[PDB]
């Protein structure tokens, strides 16, 4: 459900803009300074996240806790790790 923007210099989005550049210039230390949108497109309502525990063994046969975190959005049939964490041991 991608939609193009179709005025994209409205409040919301000149917002959203101004916090992508400041977030860059913290990240990179920059120094951008925001002027005006192009183009937007926006997809609403479609992003799922799964937080998912689970037990794995590895190559050794140990096992062990993960924490995962998936997203997901089922029309672009995309599926994502955004967080893949080793939790805890469970060998005595």
């Amino acid at each position: 459900g991608i939609v193009n923007v179709p005025n994209c210099n409205t409040t919301k989005y000149q917002q959203l803009a101004r916090t992508a550049v400041a977030i860059y210039n913290y990240h990179e230390q920059a120094h951008l300074t925001f002027v005006e949108n192009l183009n937007c497109k926006e997809q609403l309502g479609e992003g799922d996240y799964y937080y998912i525990t689970l037990a794995a063994t590895d190559d050794a046969g140990k096992k062990a806790i993960y924490e995962a975190k998936i997203g997901v959005v089922e029309s672009a049939g995309w599926t994502g790790v955004e967080e893949f964490k080793l939790v805890g041991s469970l060998e005595h």
